[PDB]
RNA sequence: CUAGUACCGCGAGUUAUCUUGUGGUAAUUAAAAACUACCAGGAGAUAACUUUAUGAAGAAAAGGACAAAAGCCUUGCUUCC
């Protein structure tokens, strides 16, 4: 049940959306569509990138049930960008998939988060056996 | 129990741990092999250095409860070095042991940590009777 | 038991003890009072320097030894530095046996002494659960 | 009974104690021994300085005591300087007990600290009649 | 039952291994892996350089092992370089294992290791017939 | 008192972090009086680099004599620093 958001800035490269809610918070794609020629060949080239904002109250120290005790805010952020040829977007969306597992299993399960790298993570390709 | 650190930077080298519940409290451990030369013989030097090293904020002078404002931290550090041949290790981890036992006697049991020293306290050396 | 050293150089700061039956083995430590403020606070730091040395003679021929080899020796040392205000000694020493036990656990039971680094070991916080 | 403070540093001339709970509480004694001669004779003469410092707080409390309000603290000195050739240190220790209590006439038992001086308060001389 | 040793240091392109009850014997393996342009055929390409390394004493009188004497340790060194395409790999190691027969037959079984060349020894090809 | 005895010092620079806090930049103030935002900056603690004490090591490419070279030298790079 997450709040859902609303455009704010529309363009044809550029959609802000933001929480009606929380102003604050945002979620912004922008596309940029440029024509490649690999090799005998003309391609279509994509490169989409998506980036979420939230800024977040900091710890709250404790013992310290004092309501307008007020922190500033850090800066939570994600960017992802996604380069690839048009026609290649099925076998793209395998490589957007198994990035997404790639990273899970090394920052969301893992402890990349507070710094630390683990060489004997097992991370496997989109390529299947 | 205690919450066991958990390490952030891992090198053959050095390696730092830190509490994920705070990060200021830290362990670093750094080795520095050497090769070192004695009468008609070779001997393979190792020279640990330990640093534990925990931030604590103020001595917050009692009486009343603490206000929610952060008290500016000092740094209370504990460096260990310990330097010896290799191949002593055997010997060299008896020296360990009565080491901690003499600082206990003018630290952990005596008033050095005050700034006062007692050239009467009862030291004892790692060779036995 | 073992044998006592007895105290050779009685300074203002530095009190060095050493083994009437052999001189090189000592224990010096070394006191460094300093006067530090911190926010609206009037600390005394002490900073705490403890050396042992230990001339070791080298492994001895292995296999088997008569009692006139007499190898040459070579030096064991161990210094510890303890920094800190005094006014909140009582939970600076609580950091002593945990830095005691990180170390006892990563070079005594551990093989760092060796010149081996154990990034998956043990290491605890001086804070409880 | 007294809290018993150590000596902090230890020289051939000055040695200096402080209180382990209050580390500023002090009581410091410094001795400069020298020849003199007089009665075409030489006179070993001893100068003993002895100085006592306590950091009284200041009377915070106006009817208000509160928990934590913390004033500064306020210099609370007593040098003495004792003089005089050890060849008549028997004699002077006898001068040493009647200014002992001269002093605590006008000071001790009279209105000196509040600086008033007593023109006809009884003084006596180390010599008995 | 031979002695298993761990890695010393680790490195982007170079890993290690030394026996821990003798520092002095070492496996060095370094890697050097660079991109390899041919005629509109691309290939990648590795160098490795394994180095086996041991510190044995000159060999002792004859006829006398009783007396405990030491003679200094000499250095025998074993360096090994592979270099080629990893496409071209698995007929590569059909290389290295031919390498190892034409060697042996001038090292083991003949006697080059004493300075003295057979230029009679059989040298088969790595391919067959 | 002064051959000695004995006595004294232990530190460089740059950068960042923390604490203390000298001035300046403007505000309320007739105001750089004093609180505030920034910088310079005296001081104490810590971290990184050149180099100090005193620095030391790790070859793998190049030139130097030479066959374009390696082995004899240094430099690229790194380590506590």
């Amino acid at each position: 049940a997450n709040k859902p958001m609303q455009p704010i800035t529309s363009t044809a490269n550029k959609i802000v959306w933001s929480d009606p809610t929380r102003l604050s918070t945002t979620f912004s794609a922008s596309l940029l569509r440029q024509r490649v020629k690999v090799g005998i060949a003309e391609l279509n080239n994509v490169s989409g990138q998506y980036v979420s904002v939230y800024k977040r109250p900091a710890p709250k120290p404790e013992g310290c049930a004092d309501a307008c005790v007020i922190m500033p805010n850090e800066n939570q952020s994600i960017r992802t960008v996604i380069s690839g040829s048009a026609e290649n977007l099925a076998t793209l969306k395998a490589e957007w998939e198994t990035h997404k597992r790639n990273v899970d299993t090394l920052f969301a399960s893992g402890n990349a988060g507070l710094g630390f790298l683990d060489p004997t993570a097992a991370i496997v390709s989109s390529d299947t056996t």
